[PDB]
């Protein structure tokens, strides 16, 4: 259950911070360690939850900005050399 892994690896708190960072230990290194601890099958699902979760920490976020948060997140597996490297977030 990807949901469990997300919660277990600190709801990818560091990736939340990276996703906020770019949508308007070093943080990225922590992100990639939290995400590595999630199973490959569950990384994109968990990044989805990180994006949702990062929305809470900041003001109301418009749908353009939210899409940008998803865009950032989708680049994180590849940045970290983590399979599956990309997330479509369909």
């Amino acid at each position: 259950r990807c949901r469990h892994q997300f919660q277990t690896q600190q709801r990818l708190r560091a990736c939340q911070r990276v996703i906020r960072r770019w949508s308007q230990p070093p943080t990225l290194q922590r992100c990639c360690r939290q995400l590595r601890n999630v199973s490959p099958f569950c990384r994109c699902p968990s990044l989805r939850q990180a994006v949702q979760s990062a929305q809470q920490q900041q003001g109301q976020v418009g749908p353009q900005q939210v899409g940008h948060m998803y865009r950032v997140a989708s680049r994180i597996p590849a940045i970290c050399n983590l399979q599956p490297m990309r997330c479509p977030f369909r």
